[PDB]
C-alpha cells in the first residue's frame, strides 16, 4: 500500500510527495518501511541507482540502516542481484551520489553476489571521474569478481585506456590471472585493444598461456585481430615459432570466421617464408598422429609451392584451416569442435550431406574424447 507509494516515490525522485506520506508516522515507523524491499529493492537503493542526490540525501537523513543492504537493480535489460546503493550508483555514473554515499558511511568494497566492486562495475562503464574517486577513497584495486577477472582486466577488454592508465599508474598488478588464467594482456588481445595493450607492456606485463595453452598472440589469431597479431609477431617475446603458428591459426580464422580467402593466405605466405627463412634451421610442419577422414585426408601445405594453387582450390583451403587449428589449438579448445561443425553445415547448405556428416560425427568423438550444442545454438560481468 504505502510502502509502495514511498518505493515509487523514491524511485521517481519526488523528494515533496515522499515528505508528505513521511510526515505522518513516528521515526520507528519510518525505518521500519524505508527498509522494506519492495520488488527487491529499497528506496535508497531505487533513488541511487537513479542519481536522485536530494533524495538519497533526504533518505540516509532518516536511517542509514539500508546504506549496505544489497537488492536489485536494471541495467541494460539486465537485472543484477546484491547490489548495494554505493554499487548501483557508481555503475550508473552518478559521481554526485557516489559522494554522498561514501559521506554518510558507505562500504567502498561492498560487492554484488558476483563479487563485483562498485570500482569494477565503474570501470566497466568508463566512468573515470567515479573510478578516481572509488580509488581515492580506498577502493581496493585486486578485489576480482567471482571469475577471477579484475578491474584493469575489465578496462582492458572495453578499451577504457584512460581508465585502464589511472588503473596502472595507481598500482594496479599487471600480471593478476583469472581462474581460467586470463589476464589483462589476453583481454587487451581479444578486444584489439592495441593501445592498452602497448601500455601494459610498459609496465613489464609478462605474456602467458590461459588455461586452454593461449598466449595473447593466439587469442588475437583466434579471434581475428590483425593489429594485435602485426604488432605481437614483431616482439622479442615471441619465438620463431609461435610467430609462424600465429600467423598460421590467424589464417584459419580469416578462412573460418572471415569467410577471406584472400586474407587468409596473405598470412599461410607469411608465415610459409618465416618456415622457410633460414635454410639452415628450416621449421618443418609438424605431423598428426593420424590423416583425418572428416578432413578428407588432407595433410597441411609444406611448402610455398603447395601455396601458389591454393587460391583456386577453396576446399583444399577449408580443410587447411581445419587442420590447423586442430594443431595449434586442440581438440579440448572450443572453437576446433566450433569450426569443424560450422564447416559441416556449410556443405550441408551446399548439398554435400556426406561431408557434413563424417565433419559433425568428428566433431562428436572430439568433444567426447575430451572430458556450444546444436540444441543451444537453435568472466566479462559488470
Amino acid at each position: 500500500d504505502l510502502k509502495t507509494a514511498v518505493f515509487n516515490a523514491a524511485r521517481d525522485g519526488k523528494l515533496r510527495l515522499l515528505t508528505k506520506l513521511l510526515a505522518s508516522k513516528s521515526k520507528e515507523e519510518v525505518s521500519s518501511l524505508i527498509s522494506e524491499k519492495t520488488n527487491g529493492a529499497t528506496p535508497l537503493l531505487m533513488a541511487a541507482r537513479y542519481g536522485h542526490l536530494d533524495m538519497v540525501e533526504f533518505l540516509l537523513e532518516q536511517c542509514s540502516a539500508s546504506i549496505e543492504v544489497g537488492g536489485s537493480v536494471n541495467f541494460d535489460g539486465e537485472t543484477i542481484e546484491g547490489a548495494p546503493p554505493l554499487w548501483a550508483a557508481s555503475a550508473a555514473g552518478h559521481l554526485k551520489v557516489v559522494q554522498s554515499l561514501l559521506n554518510h558511511g558507505a562500504s567502498v568494497n561492498n560487492t554484488t553476489l558476483t563479487n563485483s566492486t562498485p570500482l569494477r562495475a565503474a570501470c566497466f562503464d568508463g566512468h573515470l571521474e567515479i573510478v578516481k574517486y572509488l580509488v581515492e577513497h580506498k577502493a581496493d584495486l585486486e578485489v576480482s569478481n567471482r571469475h577471477g577477472h579484475t578491474c584493469l582486466m575489465i578496462s582492458c577488454y572495453k578499451g577504457h585506456k584512460e581508465i585502464a592508465q589511472y588503473l596502472l599508474e595507481k598500482g594496479a598488478d599487471v600480471n593478476r590471472k583469472s581462474v581460467k588464467g586470463n589476464t589483462a594482456l589476453h583481454d587487451c588481445a581479444e578486444s584489439g585493444s592495441l593501445d592498452i595493450m602497448k601500455m601494459l607492456l610498459m609496465y613489464c606485463a609478462k605474456m602467458e598461456k590461459d588455461g586452454y595453452g593461449m598466449t595473447p598472440l593466439l587469442s588475437a589469431s583466434v579471434t581475428g585481430h590483425t593489429n594485435i597479431v602485426d604488432f605481437l609477431t614483431h616482439h622479442a617475446q615471441t619465438s620463431k615459432t609461435e610467430r609462424i603458428n600465429a600467423l598460421e591459426l590467424l589464417g584459419a580464422t580469416f578462412v573460418d570466421k572471415k569467410r577471406d580467402l584472400l586474407g587468409a593466405l596473405k598470412y599461410w605466405k607469411k608465415a610459409m617464408n618465416m618456415r622457410y627463412s633460414d635454410r639452415t634451421n628450416i621449421i618443418s610442419k609438424p605431423v598428426p598422429q593420424t590423416l583425418i577422414m572428416a578432413y578428407d585426408y588432407a595433410k597441411e601445405v609444406n611448402s610455398a609451392e603447395e601455396l601458389e594453387g591454393l587460391i583456386a582450390d577453396p576446399d583444399e583451403m577449408r580443410m587447411q584451416a581445419l587442420l590447423i587449428r586442430e594443431r595449434i589449438l586442440g581438440p579440448s579448445h572450443p572453437d576446433t569442435s566450433y569450426y569443424i561443425r560450422y564447416r559441416g553445415a556449410v556443405y550441408a547448405d551446399s548439398g554435400n550431406f556426406k561431408r557434413c556428416i563424417n565433419l559433425w560425427k568428428y566433431a562428436l568423438d572430439m568433444q567426447q574424447s575430451n572430458l556450444l550444442s546444436f540444441a543451444e545454438l537453435f568472466r566479462f560481468s559488470r
